[PDB]
């Protein structure tokens, strides 16, 4: 027994087994019996045991290959993966966080840490491009698997790799905090369409610790300051209220009480 396996393949994907998959990994994510307004905390980073801190996430393809995500519940971060024999951890931005990750992937023959952060600012600036040009659907998760998994071979160059996280993590970790994300990445698997998140998405994504925030600072629900997030024409608006969110944002990053 060792961390917890939520499995996902996109060959043959449906909407149905993609939300299954997302509600899953929510559930694994956080007990869900720390509830503010309504939304799901995730467990709070302080004191949480070294066993209960990370979540593993099978992806598998129509090529039959196969590779795992680790995911930090504290905030559901893909924090790096195993592909195989070999197992690849972003820079950790802490000691601590440097400690926890010795953890995962113990049995592997082959072990490193990325040079690199796994930020998006980082992984974009890899890439070479922004998550605004890169396309989302079960297209380009297959293609991010793929790639994942040649990486150790030496099969794939580093844009691409960068590429393959931006996909994976938004359309688990960022489809597993927004209900709103989740649709989103239905609707182009409904309609096997792959296409660029939209600024709603995009200033959601960015938005996701501010929101933890304000819902969490807020009285009973009204927030201290209004939070501006974008339309999908990119149009600016306001959100006064937690009200609003219900049906938007499914976890937060835990903050204390005030
Ligand atoms: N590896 C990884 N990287 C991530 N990077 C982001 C990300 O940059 N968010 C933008 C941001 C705004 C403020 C601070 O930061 C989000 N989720 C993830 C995530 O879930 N896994």
């Amino acid at each position: 027994k060792q961390y917890p396996i939520i499995n996902f393949t996109t060959a043959g994907a449906t909407v149905q087994s993609y939300t299954n998959f997302i509600r899953a990994v929510r559930g694994r994510l956080t007990t869900g019996a720390d509830v503010r307004h309504e939304i799901p905390v995730l467990p709070n980073r302080v004191g949480l045991p070294i066993n209960q801190r990370f979540i593993l996430v099978e992806l598998s393809n129509h090529a039959e290959l196969s590779v795992t995500l680790a995911l930090d519940v504290t905030n559901a971060y893909v924090v790096g993966y195993r592909a195989g024999n070999s197992a690849y951890f972003f820079h950790p931005d802490n000691q601590e966080d440097a400690e926890a990750i010795t953890h995962l992937f113990t049995d592997v023959q082959n072990r490193y840490t990325f040079a690199f952060g796994g930020n998006y600012d980082r992984l974009e600036q890899l890439a070479g491009n922004l998550r605004e040009n890169i396309e989302l659907g079960n297209g380009p998760l297959e293609e991010a698997i793929s790639a994942l998994y040649y990486y150790s071979t030496g099969g794939t160059q580093l844009p691409t790799l960068a590429r393959s996280f931006i996909i994976c993590i938004q359309m688990i970790s960022e489809a597993a905090r927004f209900q709103y994300i989740e649709g989103e990445m239905r609707t182009r698997i409904r309609y096997n369409r792959r296409s660029a998140p939209d600024p709603s998405v995009i200033t959601l994504e960015n938005s996701w610790g501010r929101l933890s925030t304000a819902i969490q600072e807020s009285n009973q629900g009204a927030f201290a300051s209004p939070i501006q997030l974008q339309r999908r024409n990119g149009s600016k608006f306001s959100v006064y209220d937690v009200s609003i969110l219900i049906p938007i944002i499914a976890l937060m990053v835990y903050r204390c009480a005030p």
